[PDB]
């Protein structure tokens, strides 16, 4: 089998991407944030505290003839940005882009933190990291990809995120029309549950490539590119007036600037992030200070190849017995 679904930016900055997902019988369609950095499929629901729902579409398991309470199961997750959610668990039929999994754990939120409430466009998350990170207790549950893998034509999914434009998540096949050149594959460590790999270096604008190993995670659920402070300083030093602002929480730059590109290495290959992809707009409405799309990971403990990086590439998440990642230009 295969699936193919369009993923759409939630706003004009590409702060996140939503993909429609069918849950239950009859189908209830929710727009979920596909997140290769986590491993829970959780949704706003009829069980979510009413004051914490503000415009989201909710899953109502009592209206699904295929929903079954997973007795005794609870979940609770906290994300790198400080947000969180928790609740109980149903199994139900879940379809993405024509690909159907029966018996998928659908984690129903009883509580969500304020940032989820405040984002009316995201009805939940669909985790695509390794199932060892799944938070359901006392019986850990599998991701949608893990459940579908054996049925897929090939045990892979691909992320083709657009810049200020829709893109595509495919399951089970590699669309050879969606990228240019060849796909360069690179090793993955699953030891932390992430799609963790080692970039071979970077360049800033037209500058020379610096060969240096940068371990990080391919994370579709994180907006920005988080890299070591040395790398980030070298980038922003090329932008007149750019500075790190403790009060804003990262590097800011004059909105009048033209930003240089940023290149990262994948083996001997190179992915070029155009400068425009690194502009996240005014820090507050009307400001001439703009927020940068490349930020330091020094406070995180891991480097994160988020959407800023991934949207410049066609990315293969290869879930073969030994997983690997593939990157192509597009």
């Amino acid at each position: 089998s295969t699936g193919s679904a369009t993923t759409t930016p939630i706003d004009s900055l590409d702060d996140a991407y939503i993909t429609p997902v069918q849950i239950g019988t009859p189908a209830q369609t929710l727009n979920l944030d596909f997140d290769t950095g986590s491993s829970d499929l959780w949704v706003f629901s009829s069980e979510t505290t009413a004051s914490e729902v503000d415009g989201q579409t909710i899953y109502t398991p009592s209206k699904s003839t295929t929903a079954k309470l997973l007795s005794g199961a609870t979940w609770s997750i906290s994300y790198g940005d400080g947000s969180s959610s928790s609740g109980d668990v149903y199994t139900d039929t879940v379809s993405v882009g024509g690909l159907t999994v029966t018996g998928q754990a659908v984690e129903s939120a009883k509580k969500v933190s304020s940032s989820f409430t405040e984002d009316s466009t995201i009805d939940g998350l669909l985790g695509l990291a390794f199932s060892t990170l799944n938070t359901v207790s006392p019986t850990q549950q599998k991701t949608f990809f893990d459940n579908a893998k054996a049925s897929l034509d090939s045990p892979v999914f691909t992320a083709d995120l657009g810049y200020h434009a829709p893109g595509t998540y495919n399951f089970g096949f590699i669309d050879t029309t969606a990228y240019t050149g060849s796909i360069t594959y690179t090793a993955v460590s699953t030891k932390q549950g992430f799609w963790e790999w080692t970039s071979t270096g970077y360049a800033v604008g037209s500058g020379t490539f610096k060969s240096t190993s940068i371990d990080g995670i391919a994370d579709t659920g994180t907006t920005l590119l988080y890299l070591p402070a040395t790398v980030v300083s070298a980038y922003w030093a090329q932008v007149s007036g750019a500075k790190s602002s403790s009060s804003v929480g990262g590097y800011v730059f004059p909105c009048s600037a033209t930003l240089p590109s940023f290149t990262f290495g994948v083996g001997s290959a190179r992915i070029v992030i155009p400068g425009d992809y690194i502009d996240f707009g005014p820090i507050s409405t009307g400001s001439s200070s703009c927020f940068g799309g490349i930020q330091s990971s020094a406070g995180i403990g891991i480097n994160i190849f988020g959407d800023v990086a991934l949207k410049a590439a066609f990315v293969v998440f290869n879930g073969a017995t030994t997983p690997t990642l593939g990157f192509a230009s597009k």
